[PDB]
C-alpha cells in the first residue's frame, strides 16, 4: 500500500509506489483541501462551479484529484475509488495529479492526503 | 459490503447492512454533493468556512459525512476511511449521517453515494 | 488473524482468537503431521483408510483437522478453507480440534500448524 | 482468483490464470488425494516416508504439491500458503506441479483441487 501527499502545485504529479497490473483491484481514499488559485479551497472533487478552461482531465472538475496509470490518459479519482478495476490494456505506475490547466499550476496551494491499496482478487 | 445513498435531509441517518464487530477493519469511500441549506453544494468534507452552531459531530464541518457505530457518538467519515479500526468497545450497526444541527435538516438537499466494505484482518 | 498449533492429543481443542461473526469470510491453511495412535503420521486430511469408530466429526477422516464455531457441531477443515462462509446461524469463537474418538486422545502425537484470517467482505 | 485441478500425472504442470507480480500477496489452499505410483494415496504434503530419488523439488516430499512462478525453480506449496510473498525477483505465471521424478509421472494417479487468490497489499 502507499500513503502520501499530492501537492496542488505539482504539475508533473506525484508518483506512487503502486504499479497497477492486469487484474488488480485497488482502493483509493483521498482527503484534504486545495486550491487552483483562489483564496478558497476545495476537496478532492474540486470546484463544481468553475468552467473547464483546458484541464488535464475533462471528466473531473478543476481542483479534483485525478491519476494516470502508466501512460494512460487521465482518470478521475475524486474522493477515491472502491474496489476498482482499470479499463482493458491500462497498466503501470500510478501517478496522482491535481486537475488544473497546464501552465497554470504555479498559483496553486494545499494538497490531498491519499491512501492507495490493492484489494483481494 | 454495502453501497447506498445518504440523503442530506435524513436526520435519523441511513442504516447500512454493515455490523462493525470487534477486530473488524473497514474501508469507506463517499462521493457526491449536498447542502445544509444554501444554494451551493459541498462534498463529503462539508463546508470548511461555516461555523459549528450545534452540529451532531463537532469533529467535522457542517455538511460532512459522519457515522455512528451501534450507539456510539458520531465519528467523522468525510471522504472515507482506509483500512480503519474502531476505538475499543465500539461495535454494532453502522449508520451514516449528514452533519447538520438537530432540527435544521428540512432545508437540506443532495446526498452522498457511499461504499463500505470489510477488509482482511 | 491467528496462527498457532493444534495438538493431536488435545481433546478439548485449541481455542483461537477468531470470533466468526455473521457475514464473515475466512481463510484457513493447515499443515503438518500427526497421529491418532499408530507410529505413522498423517496430514490434516487424516487417514483415508481408517474406519470411523465414533469420531467427533463423521464428515472427515480420523486424524483430520476439524473445527467448531461457537457451539456448532464439528465442521471439517482438512487442509483449509478458501474464502469460506459459514452456514446460517453459525457464529462464535473458532476452536480447532483433531478428529479422533472421544476418550482415545491420550495416545495421539504431533500437531498441525494453522493460520486463520478474515477476508474482505 | 483461480480454482482448478492439478493432475498427478501431468509432468508439465497445470498453468493457472494467476500472474504473480512484484509485491503481490497470495493465498493457496490445496486438497485431495494422489499417488506417485503405489495403490495408496497421499495428500498435498506427499509421502513423508519415501526417499527423494531425483524429485523436481528437493524441498518437499514425493507426492507434494509444488509450483513455479515464471521460470523460477520449484517452490513447495504443500497444503497451501497463507498471505505469502515470493522471494525477490520472482514473478510470472504460476504453474502448479505434482512433485515426482522426471520421466516417472506415467504411473501417477489422482489430483489436487487448488484455489489461489491474491490478498490485500
Ligand atoms: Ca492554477
Ligand atoms: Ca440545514
Ligand atoms: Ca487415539
Ligand atoms: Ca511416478
Amino acid at each position: 500500500a502507499w500513503k502520501g501527499e499530492v501537492l496542488a502545485n505539482n504539475e508533473a504529479g506525484q508518483v506512487t509506489s503502486i504499479i497497477y497490473n492486469p487484474g488488480d483491484v485497488i482502493t483509493i481514499v483521498a482527503a484534504g483541501w486545495a486550491s487552483y488559485g483562489p483564496t478558497q479551497k476545495w476537496g478532492p472533487q474540486g470546484d463544481r462551479e468553475h468552467p473547464d478552461q483546458g484541464l488535464i482531465c475533462h471528466d473531473a472538475f478543476c481542483g479534483a484529484l485525478v491519476m494516470k496509470i502508466g501512460n494512460s490518459g487521465t482518470i478521475p479519482v475524486n474522493t477515491g475509488l472502491f474496489r476498482w478495476v482499470a479499463p482493458n490494456n491500462v497498466q503501470g505506475a500510478i501517478t496522482l495529479i491535481y486537475n488544473d490547466v497546464p501552465g497554470t499550476y504555479g498559483n496553486n496551494s494545499g494538497s490531498f492526503s491519499v491512501n492507495i491499496g490493492k484489494d483481494q482478487s
